């Protein structure tokens, strides 16, 4: 066999995802309109939109209105797109996910919903707004 170690290597047309979370929409415009696809993972498995900081709904639409994964989530632990934007409070987000068909009814493993999570920290504006668009 061919030696090797620790990881190999691996690239994507994932820039909306790295860029995103350090708030780069023209990046996440470029990594997609240049012809990409709207799944490109990342080793960090939070989706395209779970890892865009959950600061800047520029990317949350974007990735969105293209093909992102606001359904899908991670299966280590349910991690759902919906509890990224409610740890932070980015409102704006939460309506794109709903805006384009979102799964809104999801624990983040063992977190009972989104909704929760986000008035148990200190967002209560988007856990009220959660509860109303996620169904008891």
């Amino acid at each position: 066999g061919s030696p090797g170690i620790h990881m190999l290597g691996g690239s994507s047309d994932a820039g909306l995802a790295t860029a995103a979370a350090r708030g780069q929409v023209e990046t996440v415009r470029q990594l997609l309109e240049a012809g990409a696809d709207p799944n490109a993972l990342n080793r960090f498995g939070r989706r395209p939109i779970q890892v865009m900081m959950m600061g800047s709904a520029q990317v949350a639409e974007l990735l969105l209105l293209h093909g992102a994964e606001p359904n899908c989530a991670d299966p280590a632990t349910l991690t759902r797109p919906v509890h990224d934007a409610a740890r932070e409070g980015f409102l704006d987000t939460l309506v794109v996910l709903h805006r384009a068909g979102a799964r809104l009814d999801v624990c983040d493993a063992w977190g009972r919903l989104p909704v929760d999570l986000a008035e148990e920290q200190g967002h209560r504006d988007i856990a009220r707004y959660l509860h109303a668009a996620t169904g008891d």
